[PDB]
């Protein structure tokens, strides 16, 4: 019997109190809107309706902080209002042409979001929660602040984002983590470590698994050529390597991606939201921001998008639910008795894909009956007969290692990561600044640690903006070791306020 472990990583760095657009608390709300709240009415559903089909979802810290703060429920729900009447508005002005479909269903949908977001009283982290006591998923922690593990320069720095990471979930669930989504699936194993830029010391490290095993996670997920070496997913086959559960030598166990149900979904070529049918992400009616062209065709302009049909749309992903789980079925004929990962970034579906979250209720749904693939959470996924297996350094990104976050463009940023991360160990140490200073000054050093920045930089997807987000995390932590005033504190403390209990003992030993 083949299993299937869906994993979706929900994610988004700290843009709260940051700019609304075009990357800021819009983005967020956006996520809420389009991926989280659909997502919970899916868990919703099953759960009513006795399906069982177990996947598991990690919601990174930072993001966890965010969605429970009362500044951002706030801003999600003046979000929802004003999209709804910008769909209202859209209705009547669209009313009798070919953009009423569209039109009409925003207004459904954003109808739904307010009243969906009313009733879980605005606090998506309490929902998870319920359907992980439902059993529905299984949730998982990550990092802080989603640092990237294998370059921060401290052992001590990788324990306090992966310990700050631990109670966070904690705090939210109360319940321990098992299982730990790595950024980037970004691994180093123990031996010999040397610093990109100068500043840390250079020695022999613990492996990544090694502090994880530490803080309780048992088992966690590494990109196919971790275990099968050659080419990474920048044709790449799945070997036989990634169908077997890996157990390191620290104990810790991990699954390797699945490259053809990744490329499936993913690829802009065959990727399912390639399909015509689907809603355009890139067109936005120039008055009310609202989407109302489907893809049309891959090649296509913009101009030459045609119309959005949701209910083709949305009917199109029975079809495609349908072929996704032959893929599983042909997969699982290779290795009935394999292990299939499927980790994907939370965000593809809703926000990238619009229909891709009715696409995740239909897959499940049909998995809770099939014979040959059986749907299940990380932690079923890793039981059973198991390979040892060392791992080499890498990541799931671009070339497989971390050219995409280590280069020209982030050098500086290094160096500056590398710098305020000595300091604050040595500011913990020696015990001298108030404990609120050390703890806003904790607070600035995982923001700046957040790999979103030299990705942003370096991706383009928002350079100057990152930039100078990193600069002023920087800037502020080396400011409140160096002197600044209870009110600049009080600044910080409300500006950048995620980890209530960051705990500053955790660069020590």
């Amino acid at each position: 019997m083949a299993r299937f472990a869906l994993v979706l990583h929900a994610h988004l760095p700290y843009v709260r109190a940051h700019g609304m657009w075009p990357f800021g608390e819009e983005t967020l709300y956006e996520a809420m809107a389009e991926t989280y709240l659909p997502l919970i009415r899916v868990l919703e559903r099953l759960r009513a309706e006795g399906v069982e089909a177990p996947f598991t979802l990690g919601i990174t810290p930072i993001l966890a902080e965010q969605l429970a703060d009362a500044r951002i429920k706030e801003g999600f729900w003046a979000y929802a209002k004003d999209r709804l009447e910008r769909a209202q508005g859209d209705y009547q002005r669209y009313r009798g042409t070919a953009l009423e479909a569209s039109a009409r269903h925003q207004v459904a949908f954003w109808e739904l979001t307010l009243d969906h977001f009313q009733r879980l009283s605005g606090d998506l982290v309490a929902a998870f929660r319920k359907a992980e006591e439902g059993g529905q998923v299984e949730l998982i922690t990550s990092n802080a602040t989603h640092g990237y593990s294998p370059l921060l320069g401290y052992d001590e720095a990788l324990w306090a984002q992966i310990k700050t990471g631990v109670s966070t979930y904690r705090r939210h669930f109360a319940k321990d983590p098992t299982g730990f989504w790595l950024p980037e699936m970004a691994y180093r194993p123990k031996g010999p470590w040397k610093p990109p830029v100068e500043g840390p010391p250079e020695g022999v490290r613990p492996g990544v698994d090694e502090l994880l095993m530490r803080a309780g996670i048992r088992y966690t997920f590494v990109d196919a050529h971790l275990v099968q070496g050659g080419e990474p997913l920048s044709p790449v086959e799945s070997q036989e390597a990634t169908y077997h559960v890996h157990e390191l030598e620290s104990g810790l166990r991990v699954l390797a991606r699945n490259p053809e149900t990744t490329l499936q979904v993913w690829s802009a070529d065959y990727g399912y939201p390639g399909e015509g049918l689907y809603r355009e992400f890139h067109r936005k009616d120039p008055l009310s921001g609202l989407h109302h062209w489907r893809v049309t065709h891959r090649k296509a302009d913009l101009a030459e998008k045609a119309p959005y049909d949701p209910e083709a749309a949305f009917a199109k992903t029975e079809e495609h639910a349908r072929h996704f789980v032959g893929l599983l079925e042909r997969l699982a004929g290779r290795h009935p008795e394999g292990v299939i990962l499927s980790p994907y970034d939370a965000e593809l579906f809703g926000h990238w894909w619009y229909e891709g979250v009715a696409w995740l209720e239909a897959v499940l749904r049909l998995l809770a009956q099939n014979p040959k693939v059986r749907p299940v959470t990380a932690r079923e996924a890793v039981q059973g007969p198991a390979v040892r297996t060392a791992l080499p350094e890498g990541s799931w990104g671009r070339g497989g290692d971390h050219r995409v976050w280590l280069n020209e463009k982030t050098l500086d940023y290094w160096e500056k990561v590398y710098r305020a991360e000595g300091a604050m160990r040595e500011a913990a140490r020696r015990g001298v600044l108030p404990e609120g200073v050390l703890r806003q000054a904790m607070r600035e050093l995982l923001l700046l640690e957040a790999s979103d920045w030299p990705f942003l930089m370096e991706t383009g997807q928002a350079e100057a903006y990152a930039r100078e987000r990193y600069e002023e995390h920087a800037r502020a932590f080396f400011h409140l070791l160096k002197g600044a005033s209870p009110e600049e504190l009080r600044a910080l403390e409300e500006r950048d306020n995620p980890f209530p209990e960051a705990d500053p003992r955790l660069y020590l030993f």
